């Protein structure tokens, strides 16, 4: 008989839905005939095929047509490298723990993941609904208590790696770009006592994201800031129309009070080498960190965002 190449039957993907039958050579690595090659987001392009890989699937680059259709309409990205960054944090990811604290999905601690966890434990407090296919077939499983996708793609999306610090409102802010957040309104004025009011509209992300205070109320009320001709303007609320606003700011400490708020992600320690918490509100206050709970009547620490939730709001203001 005619010397022969040894092969095996696998599957190759870029989202686990579609499947591509592949014939591999056993005598070269699995780089060698797709490129970058993932087995449960372990790298195993320098690897040759295992007998034991036979029928197995394996994620790859999308460096085809095909693949490349798939890849952009499961994960809404035109980054060539989303793949392989998704992996390399699934990797990690898939070894984290997601107990269930609360009645909520967190994360034990691990590679400075604080920001993610108080991320998550937010995402299942607050009406959203995300555009990626991927997004929202992950999040759905993290609800459930399998939030190892879900949170290496949240890593993807904010390019972020793992073990790299994180900033909540930063991966908030990269999150609701993905979300569905078409019919989110909301009116602004802002009145100087000599250049007299001007009204802005603001739509999708900027209609639920504010920066600079936490009390909404206080938005509602009026805010003092700088305007154009050196006096504090005062800008307020007229209008609002989303499921829900999140309020940030410099952590600075502030007192948290039952029923007036959703959630708030605490922030201790010095910039960019703190610590996250997650504090709800429930029956009482919920602070979670992690994996840990403490319960209590009231809350003051240094907090940097708050999540309200809404629906329609009008001023009264004339
Ligand atoms: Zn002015």
């Amino acid at each position: 008989g005619p010397r022969e190449v040894r092969t095996i039957k696998v599957f190759t993907t870029v989202d686990n839905i579609n499947l591509h039958t592949q014939v591999v050579d056993m005598s070269m690595t699995y780089g060698q005939q797709f490129g970058p090659t993932y087995l449960d987001g372990a790298d195993v392009t320098k690897i040759k095929p295992h007998n034991s890989h036979e029928g197995k699937t394996f994620y790859v680059l999308p460096n085809d047509d095909t693949l490349r259709v798939e890849a952009f309409e499961y994960y809404h990205t035109t980054d060539p490298s989303f793949l392989g960054r998704y992996m390399s944090a699934l990797n990690h990811t898939k070894k984290w723990k997601y107990p269930q604290v609360n009645g909520l999905t967190s994360i034990k601690w691990a590679d400075n993941n604080c920001y993610l966890a108080t991320a998550l434990l937010t995402l299942q407090q607050i009406e959203l609904k995300f555009n990626p296919p991927a997004l929202q077939d992950a999040y759905y499983r993290a609800r459930a208590g399998e939030a190892a996708n879900f949170c290496a793609l949240i890593l993807a999306y904010c390019n972020k790696t793992v073990g790299e610090l994180g900033d909540v409102r930063e991966t908030m802010s990269y999150l609701f770009q993905h979300a569905n957040l078409d019919s989110c309104k909301r009116v602004l004025n802002v009145v100087c006592k000599t250049c007299g009011q001007q009204q802005t509209t603001l739509k999708g992300v900027e209609a639920v994201m504010y920066w600079g205070t936490l009390s909404y109320e206080q938005f509602k009320k009026g805010v003092q800031i700088p305007c154009t001709c050196g006096k504090q303007a005062t800008k307020y609320l007229v209008q609002q129309e989303s499921p829900f606003v999140m309020m940030s700011a410099p952590p600075a400490q502030y007192e948290l009070k039952h029923g007036t708020f959703t959630c708030a992600s605490e922030y201790t320690g010095n910039y960019q080498c703190g610590h996250y918490k997650h504090i709800t509100s429930k029956e009482t206050l919920y602070c979670i960190d992690g994996a840990l709970l403490t319960k209590s009547s009231e809350y003051k620490g240094p907090i940097t965002d708050v999540f309200y939730k809404e629906n329609s709001y009008t001023t009264t203001i004339k």
